[PDB]
C-alpha cells in the first residue's frame, strides 16, 4: 500500500463513522489494521462478545506475535473459561480449556495444570488467587484495565491508537474539489450546473 | 441520504473491493442496503453460514416485510432444521423449531405441525415430500436455485441487484482531481510538487 | 411351577419382608409375578422412579398385552415427558417422545401428533386439555388414582392384588417342624439337643 | 440375626437360584451381605454395568471402610472416567471426576491432579502410564484380574466368598419334613393324603 492509499482509508473511516455505519467502520479498522479503536474494544469486552473481540484483535496481531499480545489473548480466554464455570456449564469450560487455552501450555506447563484443576472445585473462589472474582461485570471491568495497559505497551499497537485529527467530512470536501474541477473545464460553462453523476465526469451543454 | 452520498458509497464499495477488503465490502452492502451481492449470497449459502446469511439479508428486508422475503427466510431456516436432524442432533433441531420457525406458524398452522412431526422419524426421508433430500451439498444447491428466483422477484431487491458499471478506481481518480485542483491554486507553483497529505489542502512554497 | 412351589415363594416373601430386606422382596414379587404390591407401586410412582416402575410392571405385563396395561404404560411415559418439558429439558423430552412414546402412535396417530406439538409451546399449559397440570407432586398423585383403577380392572392383575393372610413367620414355623422331626428320629435321644446346622439333618450322640 | 436365620437365608438363596430368579438372588446376596458372588461380579464388570457393580458392592463395604475396598472403588470409577474420555464425552468425564473421584483426592492430592489433566489430552494414551489401555473389553478384563485379587485379600470379604456346599433343594427337603410331621399327628390318619396348603397345618378327616 502507498501512503496515499493508506490515508484514503482513514478518510473513508471518518465518512463511514459520520454516516453511522458502525459495523462497517470496525470491519475496516480490522481488515486494514491501520487504527485500533479503544472505545469500541472496551465496549465489546464489557459486553462479553468474545468471538468478535478475538476477531477484531486478529487484524492487529496473532496470538504468538509477542509477549504482550500473548498475555492479552490469554487473559480474554481465561475469563471466557471462568464465566462458563460460573454458569456451571463445565462442558463448555472444558471445550474452552482444550481448544483455546491449550496453546498456552507450552509456555507455562504448571499454570495450565493449575487452571485445569479449577474444574473440580465447587466454586473456583476456593482458589485464593481467584478468591477475588466478584461478579462478571466487575471482573470484565478489572480485566479491561489490564488489557488497556497491555495494548498501549504493545509495540504492534503503540502507533495505531490515535486517530489523526482532521476537519469533518474531509472526503466530501475532496469529492467537491473534483466536481469543481470538472465544471471548470466546461466551456462555454453555465454558471451553476446540475451534476449528472459522480460516476463519470460532469460536462455542460 | 442525498443521491450524492448514495453514489459515494458505491465508489467506496468499488475501492474496498479492489483493495481486497472482502468482509468490509459486505458489511457496507448490508448496512447501506444499496447493493445485494448475489455471488456473495450463493457462496455463503453453499457454506451453510446461516447466521451470516440471515444477517446480510437483514439489511435488505425483515422476515414479514412481504411474501417473497418471508418464503426466503422460511426456506433457509427449514434447511437449518433438517441439517440438525441429519447429524441426529435433535436438541438443536428443537431449538431451531421453536426459536426460528415458530414465527411462521401463524401463517400456516398445519405445515408447522407437519414439520414438527419430523422429529419423531428415524429418518425424515420417511416423509415422501422430503424423500428427495440427498446430501447437504445438494440440498443447499437446489435450495439456492429457489432463493435466487425469490430474490429476483422480490420488489425490495429488484432494484438492488446490478452494480452500476464504472471505470476502475473511480474514487482514486476523483481524489486525484482534488490534488490537481489544490496545486492549480499554488502560485508561484513549482511544476511537480510533493503531497504533504490528503488530510489538509496541498500548497507550494 | 407346582402350587407347592408357588406357595413357598409366598412364605419366602413374608420372611424377607420381616427381615426388612425391602429391595429383595420386590425383585421377587416382580420375577415371580405372583403378587403385585400396590403400596410399593404408589410409593415409587410418587418418587418419580420411572425406570423402576416400568421394571416392576414388566414382571406382570408387557406394554401391548391388553388395553389396560397399554394405557398404564402410556400414562406413565406421558408424565415422564411432561416433567422433562417443565424443567425445560427439551432434549430429554424428545428422547422420550421417540423412544418410549412412539410405540403408541400405531394405535392413535393423531394423539401422537398432538403430544409431539407440545414441544413448541412456551408452556404446555397453553393446551387447554393440559391446562390443569399443577406441580409435579400433584400430577403424579392424580395420575396414581387413575393407575390404581386401571390396575384393579386389569385382568392380568385382578388375581394378584391381595396377599393371602397367614400367621407371622410361617416359614420359620415350618423350619422348626423339620428340626423337631429330625430329633424325634434320634435314639437314644437326649431330651433337648443343640442344632449342628440347617444344612444337614440333626442327630444325637 | 441368629445363626439359624443366617443359615435360612442361604437355603433361600439356593432355592431362588434353582428357580432361576437371577435378579432376586443377587439383591439378597447384597442386602444380607452374607455371600459375595464372584461369578456375578465378573459378569457385571465385563458388561460395564457400573451402577449395579457399585450397588452390589455397597452391601459388603463402604468406600472408606479399609484400604482394599478403597482401591476397588477407585479402580472402578477410574475406568468409568476413561471410557467417557474415549467416546469423547468430556462432559460426562467431568461429571464423574467431581462427583465420584473427588472423594479420593484427600488421600492422594497429586494423583487427582494428574488424572484431572487427562481431560486436556487429544488421547489419554499420550500419558505413558495409560499408554497401555487397548480397547474397553481388554481394559475391563485386565482390571478384573486386579479386582479379584483386591477382593480376595479384603478382610471384609475373605469369609464371604465360598458358598457352603449342600444337597440340592435343601429348603424343599425341610419343607417336606414339616408336611410329614403334620400328617404324622393325624389320627385316624389316611395313608396318603392331599395337602390343603403350606399356609396352615395339614389335617386328615
Ligand atoms: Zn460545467
Ligand atoms: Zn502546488
Ligand atoms: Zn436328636
Ligand atoms: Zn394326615
Amino acid at each position: 500500500m502507498s501512503s496515499l492509499s493508506r490515508e484514503l482509508v482513514f478518510l473513508i473511516l471518518q465518512f463511514l463513522d459520520e454516516e453511522k455505519f458502525k459495523e462497517t467502520v470496525h470491519k475496516l479498522e480490522q481488515e486494514s489494521g491501520f487504527f485500533f479503536n479503544m472505545k469500541y474494544f472496551e465496549e465489546k469486552v464489557h459486553a462479553g462478545e468474545w468471538d468478535e473481540v478475538e476477531k477484531y484483535l486478529s487484524g492487529f496481531t496473532k496470538v504468538d506475535d509477542n509477549r504482550y499480545s500473548m498475555k492479552i489473548f490469554f487473559e480474554i480466554r481465561k475469563q471466557k473459561y471462568l464465566e462458563a464455570l460460573d454458569r456451571h456449564d463445565r462442558a463448555k469450560a472444558v471445550d474452552i480449556l482444550v481448544k483455546d487455552l491449550k496453546v498456552f501450555s507450552t509456555f507455562n506447563e504448571e499454570l495450565y495444570k493449575e487452571i485445569t484443576q479449577l474444574l473440580t472445585l465447587e466454586n473456583f473462589r476456593e482458589n485464593e488467587q481467584l478468591s477475588k472474582y466478584g461478579d462478571t461485570k466487575s471482573a470484565r471491568s478489572i480485566m479491561l484495565i489490564e488489557l488497556k495497559k497491555l495494548i498501549e505497551a504493545n509495540p504492534l499497537f503503540r502507533e495505531k491508537l490515535v486517530f489523526p485529527t482532521l476537519k469533518a467530512s474531509r472526503l466530501r470536501t475532496l469529492i467537491n474539489q473534483s466536481l469543481n474541477w470538472q465544471h471548470q473545464l466546461c466551456k462555454n460553462p453555465r454558471p451553476n450546473p446540475d451534476i449528472k453523476t459522480l460516476f463519470t465526469d460532469h460536462t455542460c451543454t
